[PDB]
């Protein structure tokens, strides 16, 4: 197993997966890690184990069609992994916390949303539909993007929707299209 966790890269309290090398903090992963369960499975692990068990899962779908499933164990368990994916990246930390609002010529957004939000959103089991977390999660880079306007600030959240975006496709396996 490694010695860090696989999410912010660090030592510490790390919990270790039985079936592949990866660790994880205790609240890195998502969900957070289990109590008991030997052995215990990674939330990698588990994904890879649905496209396993039903290959043609990972031929194109259409988002719209995404975004209308309900949040069946599934959906949840690709939408946490979704969220787990962002956390990866360390620009994640502009967007975990909730945000404040007071820049000379800038007004607020009527709606802030971030990450950790969204995470306790999923935990809490208050999406119905895929749509809802993932209208969430873009929320998050397009309030930054209004607010912080021609400060090139605001391409910290183009980078990070960018990952969030890519793994989008992946997790979810949007067709490609030009
Ligand atoms: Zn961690
Ligand atoms: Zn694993
Ligand atoms: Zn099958």
């Amino acid at each position: 197993n490694s010695n860090i966790c696989e999410v912010c890269n660090k030592w510490g309290r790390l919990f270790c997966c039985d079936t592949c090398p990866r660790s994880f903090h205790e609240h890195c992963h998502i969900p957070s890690v289990e109590a008991n369960k030997n052995p215990w499975s990674c939330i990698f692990c588990r994904i890879k184990t649905i496209q396993e068990r039903c290959p043609e899962s990972q031929s194109g779908h259409q988002e719209s069609e995404v975004l209308m499933r309900q949040m069946l164990p599934e959906e949840q368990l690709k939408c946490e992994f979704l969220l787990l994916k962002v956390y990866c990246d360390s620009k994640s930390c502009f967007f975990a916390s909730e945000p404040y609002y007071n820049r000379e010529g800038s007004q607020g957004p009527q709606k802030p949303m971030w990450l950790n939000k969204v995470k306790t959103s999923l935990n809490e089991q208050m999406y119905t539909r895929v749509e809802g977390f993932v209208q969430d999660m873009r929320l998050i880079f397009h309030n930054h993007k209004e607010f912080y306007r021609e400060d090139k600030f605001t391409r910290l959240g183009i980078q990070v929707q960018d990952i969030f975006e890519k793994n989008f496709r992946n997790i979810f396996a949007i067709q490609e299209t030009s």
